[PDB]
């Protein structure tokens, strides 16, 4: 199982799955799927047009933002969602710390004012901080 | 529920669970919590010397590696696992493309002889890198 059933289900919802198998195969999994072509749907074997037409529709009414299946977070609020934060992000945004690029050196002392007073959370941010450095370092 | 279930369970395990709640409060949860220090304990109200040194023990021994909760992949190995596409770690190393810095620049082209073959592999790997190039961007 795992995103088998995922898709499987999905594929379900309008009696299409059957094809679950030629995601599989392929590598696919849900997020991944909602941003393919009919030209990827064709690749992967699904060459009935019939078929083809009306997958491609379903996947345009797709969900999945968008950091997934990915990780990286491009801009602050997804990031602040992967950690389970966002209820933080305007007292960030009215503090300054507006972008991945600066809450890269956002530091421990800023805490307070900013408004962050759950201690866990503090944690959970500065850890999150600690390593977002960490990776911008990793560019070099 | 959701993490309130994960700790209970945690705690359960050695009937310590009753201290739940104080970890939701300050906004714990499992991952961060195996990165807390007795003081941390303390100071969110796990006083009685018994459970706080039974606590410590009990958190020593926890797995959780380590990008979780905050989602930032620090190194090439991480990101695929995140990914979930380590089995093709290897290949990238034998390729040059072994570190974050040097996968941001990863191209669809190379993707063979690499020998990424699954295009929904192909697929979420090169978003992965387009968003990891778009992450570096973010920051000038």
């Amino acid at each position: 199982g795992a995103d088998a059933q995922a898709i499987h289900n999905w594929l379900s919802e309008f009696q299409l799955e059957g094809y679950t198998a030629h995601f599989l195969q392929a590598g696919y999994d849900v997020p991944t799927i909602s941003r393919m072509t009919p030209e990827d749907l064709t690749a992967i074997g699904v060459t009935k047009p019939g078929h083809r037409k009306k997958i491609a529709s379903e996947i345009a009414q797709l969900s999945i933002a968008e950091w997934l299946p990915s990780y990286i977070p491009t801009d602050l609020l997804e990031w602040l969602c992967a950690l389970g934060l966002p209820q933080y992000h305007k007292q960030l945004v009215s503090s300054g710390y507006d972008s991945m690029g600066l809450v890269a050196d956002l530091t421990w002392e800023e805490l307070q004012e900013i408004g962050v007073n759950k201690l866990g959370h503090q944690k959970k941010l500065m850890l999150g901080v600690k390593r977002l450095a960490e990776l911008r370092r990793g560019l070099l």
